[PDB]
């Protein structure tokens, strides 16, 4: 129940990992002094894709998106600290990479919305429900950070 | 076709000075962006009158033009969806000290006639400025291996 | 060139800065932006010290908890020149409450709550005099001119 | 065939704690090396005992099985021509005051009971190290999009 | 001028596609070479045989001039102190199996015949490459304003 | 507290020509990400005396005289970093005294040409790295701390 300790679900898209991103995405999230908890590299179902897209059911791009989340292996992710999923979204950059800035994961290595290398949750509630639909709960790992005591009052 | 816009990018005699060179070019590879052409020459006043043209009735005119005849730059065109519009953010504002940090201006520089770098403004600019920089055989057309994951 | 070119702030890095190994990369970004450094050192500020650079402060209630802090550990305290280098260098560090530092910045990248943001720098040329001469002397502050000073500045 | 060798490397906890898993990851993509497994995992002292099975007379064997214990591993398996001989290149020698600057343990580490990393020593050990630490359903096989301009 | 020598880069079909134009002329900018010709061309085969004649009895010869025209090249001069034997060293062993960590293809490349770079070998074949890429239109030559802390 | 082998000490300084190519992040940050303990740091012009003292051994050769002019010429960052072998492995660190037989991924080797403009100087010895430390900083002007990722460090 500690501020300290929320946690996000960050997934790097089959674009990602196929154009050599993996490192300098987690880079920036260690760097930022986040904590990883949780990290797994698969070819998600189509049956995953749907639940985790099930908010986009009715949209045109809906059954693409699912399609194209399929075609290749992401790595998934999950990084605890203090509002990191509000700080997840804004080092992600907007959703659409054309108004993602400069210096965002985004605005530094993509071009368009079909194929933006990355997801971040979009709440504490997004969170907790895509963790759970990505990770068993025996995949998340604890530990206390050396630096913990440097990177929280 | 939207994926084929081109836009011109000059690093200006500062930027090759200063040792940016590479670090520019990087920055515009790993956004995704695909090289079509690349110089280096020492451009002379008339091309440069030209490429300012519109500038030609301001104060700074003839010392912009004198300074970018002082030493080599590098000639660059890149294309790619909205390359241009995302390619000026990418530079950043064009007086640096309104430049964000993140953008090539606001990471490496800090003066207005130091600004390291040019980017054309729009379409119609870029296509003026790749025709004035550039001869058509000198323009580069192969198709990045990363392509259908750039672009759906 | 022009003598408002020679402006001076003072940057500190913050013992969280130190500790988890930021002092390189920190000096590196200033570095790369064309400022020129003019003081470096490295030392566990006293009390007296912090208090006086804090001063505006006294009557915060973070104030105890942040003068005991910043001695908790050893800083690195630098002088940067540059045109426009203490406006510039605050947008550099980013916004000062980390949450609202953007991507980019050295808040932005490197840190994540209030009670540890890595860095100071000061917040007007007034300040940065203030504080220049708090945590310098004149002896310390070496100038030197720039091989790229022609290439920074018009 | 020669290409799709795989070697098994572990990122150690202190490899983890000092947040050096992306420099890590990086070093091996830009190699052109293939991600095929990837785990976070807080290791049991009895795979650890069975991965370090050919140390078990070493008077450090104890305390190495319980230091990897400690904490979360990063797991990982590349795939390529000559990954395993290549992979201990990068990570350096095992003993880092014996490492090069430029490999992993001559850049990051210090001392031998903190390096950080380990990589399989042989095609043999990999197989076997591989099987330990990630079950089928864990290995993804894709094709990398610059198959072609890495391998002929 | 032993200061004066200049060698012969090119970033092979390979290093352009996998996007790394940028941190290899970074290498030479940091290292403080002099960038004096830089150009972006898909050479064609008649220039490829001639560059690579001393080859043309080996068995790989065909493949190697049709790899090096199946895509555009980064051709580049650059000048320096020893710019032709350093420049080997920073670039690595041609076999990219050999190449160290640290060096360009020690860092980015696997395999002989995708290994991102040439660099002259000599002197002489570097007036020979340099003559055949580029014409004495496309040379420059400017002072770097870093060469009195460069050079003694 | 450790061993008292981990607590050595090397004296680094960087050269004028490490400042003016603005190299002096980079080079703090390689020390930094390797392990090693930043003890003291500071900026400065130094007199000739003091570099006369410093290269002492020098006094006699050729080059000594261009070299005491050259270091005083512009401001050093002079640093004292702490760590288990730090004298020899930071050597291997700068790479070979001559930048031309320095190997890429050292600090002379990815930055630096010729022998006059070598950007760093790393003491040699542990008996020159208490000489030269001394030399250059008053003993209240290094700092002790432990880094917290110190038990990740070392065994
Ligand atoms: O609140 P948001 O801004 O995140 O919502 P949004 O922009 O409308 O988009 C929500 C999700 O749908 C994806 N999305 C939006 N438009 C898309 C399109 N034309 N094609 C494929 N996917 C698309 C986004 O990547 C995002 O998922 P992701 O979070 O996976 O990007
Ligand atoms: O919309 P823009 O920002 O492009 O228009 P702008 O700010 O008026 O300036 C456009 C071009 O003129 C240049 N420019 C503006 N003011 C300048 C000055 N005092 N000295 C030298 N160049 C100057 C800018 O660098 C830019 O060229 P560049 O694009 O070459 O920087
Ligand atoms: O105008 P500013 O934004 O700089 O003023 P401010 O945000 O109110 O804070 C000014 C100084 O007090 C520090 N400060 C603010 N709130 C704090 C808190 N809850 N706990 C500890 N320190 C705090 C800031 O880090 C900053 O010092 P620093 O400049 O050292 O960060
Ligand atoms: O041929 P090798 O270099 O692999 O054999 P080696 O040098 O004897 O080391 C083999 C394994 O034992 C570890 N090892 C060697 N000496 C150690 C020591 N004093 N303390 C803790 N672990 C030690 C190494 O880090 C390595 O595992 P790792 O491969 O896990 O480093
Ligand atoms: O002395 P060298 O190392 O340059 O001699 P070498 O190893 O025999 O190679 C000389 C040239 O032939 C190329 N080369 C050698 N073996 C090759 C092979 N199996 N396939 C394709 N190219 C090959 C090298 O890339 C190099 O050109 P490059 O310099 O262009 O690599
Ligand atoms: O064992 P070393 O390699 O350090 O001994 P060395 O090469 O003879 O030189 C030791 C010191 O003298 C400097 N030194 C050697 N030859 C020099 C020359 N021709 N010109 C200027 N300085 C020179 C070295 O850079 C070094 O100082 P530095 O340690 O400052 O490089």
């Amino acid at each position: 129940a500690m501020a300290n300790s929320e946690r996000t679900f960050i997934a790097i898209k089959p674009d990602g990992v196929q154009r050599g991103l993996v490192g300098e995405i987690i880079k920036r999230f260690e760097q930022k002094g986040f904590r990883l908890v949780g990290l797994k590299f698969l070819q998600a179902s189509e049956d995953l894709l749907k639940e985790h897209y099930t908010d986009l059911k009715d949209r045109p791009f809906f059954t693409g998106l699912v399609k194209y989340m399929h075609s290749g292996p992401v790595v998934a992710m999950v990084w605890e600290g203090l509002n990191v999923v509000k700080t997840g979204r804004v080092m992600l950059g907007e959703t659409n990479p054309a108004d993602s800035k400069p210096g965002t994961i985004r605005g530094d290595f993509c071009i368009q919305v079909g194929r933006n290398i990355i997801h971040g949750s979009d709440s504490v509630k997004s969170a907790e429900k895509e963790i759970s639909l990505w990770f068993q709960p025996e995949e998340l790992v604890e530990y206390k950070s050396c630096a913990q005591n440097w990177i929280y009052e």
